[PDB]
C-alpha cells in the first residue's frame, strides 16, 4: 500500500524519516524493502539481521538458495527476492565495504539499483559496518536515483546531521 507518513523532503524524489526501517516496513506494507547486504546474503548484523529477525529467518532461507544458484553477488549489484511479511520484493543491494578497500565509486552503481523500482523504503548504503560516511551515501543516493526513495535513518543523532547537512 506504500503508506509512508511523517518523511522530511529533501528533494522532489528523495524523502528522510528518522525511524526503524522494519518498523516502518510494518507499518507502511512497501512495494520495495532496500536491504544494506552483501556479497553472501548472509544477514547478520545491522539493518540485514534487522530484516532478517523480522522475518524470523524466513529471509535468510530463501537467500540461501538463490546464492546456492548464483553464487555470490558482485559488489555494487543486487537481487530482488520475496519481501515476506515486511514488502511484497526486498531489493537486497551491495555497496561498497570501504574498510575493505572496496571503491566508494561502486556506491553510485549501488544505488543505481533503485532505479528499476517506482518507490521504495531503504537505508544509506554502505553505512555503518560498510565504513562510508553517511552523508556522503545520502549525497550519492540524491545525484544517483530518480526514483521514489523513503530513507529511514535508526540514531537521531546521524538523522539530524544528515538533515543539518542537506537543508541548512
Ligand atoms: C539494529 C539496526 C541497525 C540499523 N538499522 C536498523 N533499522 C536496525
Amino acid at each position: 500500500v506504500n503508506s509512508f507518513s511523517g518523511y522530511l523532503k529533501l528533494t522532489d524524489n528523495v524523502y528522510i524519516k528518522n525511524a526503524d526501517i522494519v518498523e516502518e516496513a510494518k507499518k507502511v506494507k512497501p512495494t520495495v524493502v532496500v536491504n544494506a547486504a552483501n556479497v553472501y546474503l548472509k544477514h547478520g548484523g545491522g539493518v540485514a539481521g534487522a530484516l532478517n529477525k523480522a522475518t524470523n529467518n524466513a529471509m535468510q532461507v530463501e537467500s540461501d538458495d538463490y546464492i546456492a544458484t548464483n553464487g555470490p553477488l558482485k559488489v555494487g549489484g543486487s537481487c530482488v527476492l520475496s519481501g515476506h511479511n515486511l514488502a511484497k520484493h526486498c531489493l537486497h543491494v551491495v555497496g561498497p565495504n570501504v574498510n575493505k578497500g572496496e571503491d566508494i565509486q561502486l556506491l553510485k552503481s549501488a544505488y543505481e539499483n533503485f532505479n528499476q523500482h517506482e518507490v521504495l523504503l531503504a537505508p544509506l548504503l554502505s553505512a555503518g559496518i560498510f565504513g562510508a560516511d553517511p552523508i556522503h551515501s545520502l549525497r550519492v543516493c540524491v545525484d544517483t536515483v530518480r526514483t521514489n526513495v523513503y530513507l529511514a535513518v535508526f540514531d537521531k543523532n546521524l538523522y539530524d546531521k544528515l538533515v543539518s547537512s542537506f537543508l541548512e
